[PDB]
């Protein structure tokens, strides 16, 4: 099974997945002097005063907080979107070291870690035919980088000693994602992917370009999660990052000049 090891890693995913070779593969360098200010960029509107966190959930690849979407609750819209992106659940991707986990880059920067907040477009009902659908999803993507604490972020790491292992899920209400957000919404947006199998095509990127900051002791506890499950060999949840690939015939546009 596809993972990020030596064995199963990205390089191996498109033997099971060929489209990890596909035209608008995520995620991507984000080529500052490159991407084009588009003044026809609406504004983001991040609308998640109403979310409804449920759960967490260790994955074996990341962990899910997930979010009730079966109302209009927690949506994104605005920005390259047309309609209403109901958020479905956020997760990250991280590094072994605070130089690397990031997924996007930035002038071939990597952030310590990339926060995604995955939505659907509720034109298609649900996100399993949202995923089959060129405008099928819309990811919100947050830099993290280590300095001071993200205080909106520790709700998080306290639960995930609870949910150490492949499988495990703990109760995670009443969390409120704005406290993940930086204080600028600038972004540069694509289409791309799923960044994970079956990397389907159905992502509008939207990677804000103001990281927040976390903690290292954030991140460390981020780093003692576990690919694996409980009663198995150890492996740290660490570097669960597929790296950039090939920008091919896309271009992408900043909201900001
Ligand atoms: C809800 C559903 C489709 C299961 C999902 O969100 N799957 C993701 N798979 N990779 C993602 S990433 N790293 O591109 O945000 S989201
Ligand atoms: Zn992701």
């Amino acid at each position: 099974h596809w993972g990020y090891g030596k064995h199963n890693g990205p390089e191996h995913w498109h033997k099971d997945f060929p489209i990890a070779k596909g035209e608008r593969q995520s995620p991507v360098d984000i080529d500052t002097h490159t991407a084009k200010y588009d003044p026809s960029l609406k504004p983001l509107s991040v609308s998640y005063d109403q979310a409804t966190s449920l759960r967490i959930l260790n994955n074996g690849h990341a962990f899910n907080v997930e979010f009730d979407d079966s109302q209009d609750k927690a949506v994104l819209k605005g920005g390259p979107l047309d309609g209403t992106y109901r958020l479905i659940q956020f997760h990250f991707h991280w590094g072994s070291l605070d130089g690397q986990g990031s997924e996007h880059t930035v002038d071939k920067k990597k952030y310590a870690a990339e926060l995604h907040l995955v939505h659907w477009n509720t034109k298609y009902g649900d996100f399993g035919k949202a995923v089959q659908q060129p405008d099928g999803l819309a990811v919100l993507g947050i830099f993290l980088k280590v300095g001071s604490a993200k205080p909106g972020l520790q709700k998080v790491v306290d639960v995930l000693d609870s949910i150490k292992t492949k499988g495990k899920s703990a109760d995670f209400t009443n969390f409120d994602p704005r406290g993940l957000l930086p204080e600028s919404l600038d972004y540069w947006t694509y289409p791309g992917s799923l960044t994970t199998p079956p990397l389907l095509e159905c992502v509008t990127w939207i990677v804000l370009k103001e990281p927040i900051s976390v903690s290292s002791e954030q991140v460390l506890k981020f780093r003692k999660l576990n690919f694996n499950g409980e009663g198995e060999p150890e492996e740290l949840m660490v570097d669960n990052w597929r790296p950039a690939q090939p920008l091919k015939n896309r271009q992408i546009k900043a909201s900001f000049k």
